[PDB]
């Protein structure tokens, strides 16, 4: 495939971001309107998607196109704030690893047609939008997969809340396929 050089910005109105660790195996391009695929082969870890740079606490996401993960591979909706610092996830679809594995559950939601399971993770001393950290993940993870549909990012931002997990000012958001040393394929248009 070809390929977009890692970074951030714009393409045909929305925000970006495309970021590997380096080890080669994957490609990332951006398409129209909130178009982008990514295909990967033996990848070492990376992050794609298309979004908003700021998002909100009540967008409504829509996405469509298709997910084939071989190996370690999330479809979600993926952001962070800062102030609190977190990084977050509404995880529509996955490959062979649930991410909340081995996570605590704070709780269920049901949004969009199906159940989600919350959890909260901690990352220690890892890297973030503001350096080197310690801060929470929290996590939404749909029981019914899917690569297409809408997501109301308030019902999980609200349901995250009553729960404790509180969220501070948006940096980005987007719709993103992430990979951990896995291969596949996906194009997915966002809205």
């Amino acid at each position: 495939g070809s390929t977009i050089q890692p970074g951030t910005g714009y393409n045909n109105g929305y925000f970006y971001s495309y970021w590997n660790d380096g080890h080669g195996g994957v490609t990332y391009t951006n398409g129209p309107g909130g178009q982008f695929s990514v295909n990967w082969s033996n990848s070492g870890e990376f992050v794609g998607g298309k979004g908003w740079q700021p998002g909100t606490k009540n967008k409504v996401i829509n996405f469509s196109g298709s997910y084939n993960p071989n190996g370690n591979s999330y479809l979600s909706v993926y952001g962070w704030s800062r102030n609190p610092l977190i990084e977050y996830y509404i995880v529509e679809n996955f490959g062979t690893y649930n991410p909340s594995t081995g996570a605590t559950k704070l709780g269920e939601v049901t949004s969009d047609g199906s159940v989600y399971d919350i959890y909260r993770t901690q990352r220690v001393n890892q890297p973030s939008i503001i350096g080197t950290a310690t801060f929470y993940q929290y996590w939404s993870v749909r029981r019914n997969h899917r690569s297409s549909g809408s997501v109301n990012t308030a019902n999980h931002f609200n349901a995250w809340a009553q729960q404790g997990l509180t969220l501070g000012t948006m940096d980005y958001q987007i719709v993103a396929v992430q990979g951990y040393f896995s291969s596949g394929s996906a194009s997915i248009t966002v809205s």
